[PDB]
This record gives C-alpha cells, structure tokens and sequence, in this order.
C-alpha cells in the first residue's frame, strides 16, 4: 500500500545517456551513465491518486569523485544534491516533493555529471501523530456556549477545516459567488474604543455578531485598540489611525510601570467599554473566539510597541479584567503571536493564532508548525487572518492542521489577485471545508 517505492533507473526515459552493468552493487537490470553534456538527464514518470508529500531519495555511485546534481520536480526549479564519495552504492536524503493527482516527472538531470543512478525511492511522509488537544478551557467558569464551542472545535480538529470571512457582508458576497457560506464570521471591537466613540464612531459589531451566531454560526472578535491618549492627529497620521504606533505617543511600558496614573485609569476605561459589547453577547448566548492584541510581535500596534512584556502583561490585564471582575464566561482566548518571548502563557491561551498574508493559496505550513512548538501540540492552531483562502489539498498534504481560516475583507476576499472566484469555489464545495451548512447543529 502506501509505503517505499523503489524507482529503477534504466527504467526510466533517458536523454543522451545510457544503460550499464559493470559497477557492483546496483539494484534491478542495471544503473544509468553518460553524463557527459549539460542536457543529458533521467526523467522518471511517476504517477499519485491524490496530492501528496513524498520524501526523496536517490541511489547513487560517485565512482569518478564526489560530484553535483540537479533534481527537477514537473519541470520546475532545480535542487543540488551532492554526492559525498564514492567506492560503492549508496543513498542520499533528498528532501521533499509534492506530487500532483495523476502524472508527475522527477529528472536526475546533469549538473557537474560524472556518476551512476541505480534507483530513486519515494517514500509517503511521516503521518502527524494524533494531536494532544486539552479537553478544556483555561476558564473553570465558562458557559454553556463557549464549552460547547471548544468541543467541536476540539471535535472537528485535524479531521476538516472551519471556512470563514472578515464582516458579514463579506460573508454574504461569497454565498453570491460560491452559493456556500462561511461557518465562521470576525467581528471588530474597534469603534466601540471610547479615543474613536469621543470622534463620533459608531459600530454594528455587536449586531452582526447576533445576527451570524443567530445562522447557526460561529463567531470571532477581534479589537483594533485605538489608544486612550498621544493621538497625533496629523494629515499623515489621523486619530482613526490611532491602533497604530506611527500614530501616537502612548507608551503602554510606561502606563503599566505607573498602575495609579490617568494614562492607566483610562486604559481601564477602554477594557471596560469593551466589556459592555462583550457582555451584550454573553446575555445573548453567544460564544466568542476572543482575539485581543493581535500581531502584537509586530510592534506596528501600540501594545506591542515596548516589546513582549508590556504586551503579556496586558494580555492579563484583560484577562483579569475580562473574565474575574466583569465575569465573562462566554471568552475563548485566541492569542496571535508565534514568538516564544511573546508568549503569555498556556493558563490564559486556549487556541494559537497566526496571520498569515502570502499570494497563492497555499497551506501556510512553516507558521502552522511553528505553533505545533509553540503549544507543544496541547492547544488548537487556527488562521485568524489569511490574505489568500488555503487550498484543501495542499493543506492535508502538508499536514497543515489549521482549525479555521478567515479571509481578510476589502482588497484580499474580493480581489482576484488574492483569490479568484474559481479557487474560492473549489475551497468552498470541498469535502474538507466546512461551511455555514456543514456545521448546523453544533450546539445541540
Ligand atoms: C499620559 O499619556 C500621554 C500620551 O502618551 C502622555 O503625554 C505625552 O507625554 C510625552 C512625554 O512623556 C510628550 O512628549 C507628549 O507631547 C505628551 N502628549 C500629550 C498629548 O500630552 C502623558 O505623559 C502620560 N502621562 C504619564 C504620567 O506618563
Ligand atoms: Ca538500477
Ligand atoms: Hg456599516
């Protein structure tokens, strides 16, 4: 079945090389030679049900001292394998390749040539290990909800991914498009921040919230914390841009360091502000996927300006605040940072986030691991935001286990040079892409 698979090399196509037998040690009929010419090259037809992940392996002798090949994977970019010695037969790690539904070509092609390939053997990579999930919430106190939330995420993880969208609008335009529905919707705190209210601001994030948790969905909350105080207001750097450190003074290592100024009373001004909204949804029966001081290893944000421990030390802050003085029992907090400085701590973080903003579509699989280490796979990795929708294949593939993903709104989910209508519709009628209608039902 799904295991190591030797292929020959005389059984191979070959280009201005030949087939011989005089080495010792080789594997099948013979090995393959006449690496004379830069075009000379073995072009292996190899053929996958699925898209999958192989590791590679070549079967060489470097009997005219040690020399340089170039591997060519379905006519794409080059990769130099060195060849170390050498008197006999041996094999060299040459890492991965993914290999597309149908046919596929592996060229062994000439790069410093002067050597023997007796075989290639492609071998399926390592399965992940079931993951270590924690069965609950940090919060002994969590409601009814927000429990049954982290159940069927915790239920539904490695087995299939939760689609899901930036604003409601958003979240509609994609039903226009794909006639499916993201199961997830973010919201934003962001003009309920008492520094944007002061300059008329007015929000529906409460609204909305409601409304998509009303649908049967799930929902994410996410704040872009205008600062209190140092707003510059400049024609470059306007107060509605105040989440942004290039837009104010206000230096939250200093507020933290002085607990009984005004810089800091106001602080709590703003998390309690926050509280009213979050509270709106906790009477409603909402469960929210709680993402406060996203990015903050950025520093673009005030709150990751001063560096990590003025960022952590908010972080519990809120906590504090949030789920022991206004007790909040409907929170799940999503932290948003993969450096290990950065890190709060696994007694305030319930589910790693990361957003990740690269054209292609691809599985994002360097940042998922990343996380893997950094909850040392006991907490759930999800994509809060993704600038391009991930392509199911790729992401079981690379065994990108992301829980959820969330395209970001204007000029990434309606921007065809981020995601065409066609890959979002091949995302979003996949068996692996839970939509709105694939997961009715998850609170019964
Ligand atoms: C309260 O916060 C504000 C905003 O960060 C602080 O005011 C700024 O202080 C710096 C010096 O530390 C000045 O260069 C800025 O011009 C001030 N801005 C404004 C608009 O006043 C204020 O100092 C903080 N209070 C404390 C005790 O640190
Ligand atoms: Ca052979
Ligand atoms: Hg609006």
């Amino acid at each position: 079945r799904d295991g190591p698979v030797t292929y020959e090399a005389e059984d191979a196509i070959l280009t201005g090389t030949t087939v011989d037998t005089a080495q010792v040690g080789y594997t099948g009929r013979g090995y393959v030679t006449g690496f004379d010419e830069g075009s000379d090259k073995i072009t292996f037809q190899i053929s996958s049900a699925t898209t999958k992940l192989y590791d590679l392996s070549i079967r060489y002798a470097a009997i005219y001292g040690d020399k340089r090949t170039n591997v060519v994977l379905n006519n794409g970019a080059v990769s130099e394998v060195f060849f170390p010695a050498g008197d006999s037969f041996t094999s060299v790690a040459a890492g991965q390749v993914l290999l597309n539904a149908g046919q596929n070509t592996i060229d062994i092609v000439n790069n410093w040539g002067w050597y023997l390939i007796d075989s290639i053997t492609l071998t399926p990579s390592a399965p992940r290990p079931p993951h270590d999930i924690n069965p609950n919430l940090n919060n002994p106190n969590a409601d009814t909800n927000a429990k049954k939330l982290y159940s069927y995420l915790r239920s539904v993880y490695g087995n299939k991914i939760i689609s899901g969208q930036q604003e409601l609008h958003h979240a509609e335009w994609i039903r226009q498009q794909t006639g499916k529905t993201p199961a997830l919707v973010a919201v934003d705190l962001m003009d309920y921040s008492p520094s944007r209210v002061e300059r008329g601001t007015t929000s529906h994030a409460v609204e909305d919230a409601i409304a998509h948790h009303n649908a049967g969905g799930i929902v994410s909350v996410l704040w872009h914390w205008n600062a209190p105080v140092g707003l510059y207001d400049t024609e470059e750097n306007k107060w509605w841009s105040g989440f942004y450190t290039r837009a104010t003074d206000f230096d939250i290592a200093a507020t933290l360091a002085n607990p009984q100024g005004a810089n800091y009373t106001l602080l709590i001004r703003d998390i309690d502000a926050i509280a009213v909204q979050l509270k709106r949804l906790e009477a409603a029966g909402v469960p929210v996927l709680w993402r406060p001081l996203h990015e903050a290893e950025g520093g673009w944000f005030w709150w990751g300006a001063k560096g990590p421990e003025p960022a952590k030390q908010l972080w519990d802050i809120l906590y504090e605040r949030l789920t022991v003085h206004h007790g909040l029992d409907n929170l799940i907090w999503v932290w948003n940072s993969i450096l290990e400085d950065w890190y709060p701590g696994d007694d305030t973080v319930d589910i790693l986030s990361a957003d990740v903003y690269a054209q292609g579509n691809g599985p994002m699989s360097t940042q998922y691991n990343e996380l893997i280490a950094l909850g040392r796979d006991k907490k759930m990795i999800a994509a809060a935001e993704v600038g391009a929708a991930p392509l199911p294949g790729l992401l079981q593939a690379y065994q990108a286990n992301w829980l959820w993903f969330a395209v970001w709104g204007d000029d990434f989910i309606n921007n065809p040079s981020w995601n065409t209508v066609a890959v979002l519709n091949e995302i979003y009628n996949s068996d692996y892409v839970l939509t709105l209608d694939e997961i009715q039902g998850w609170r019964s």
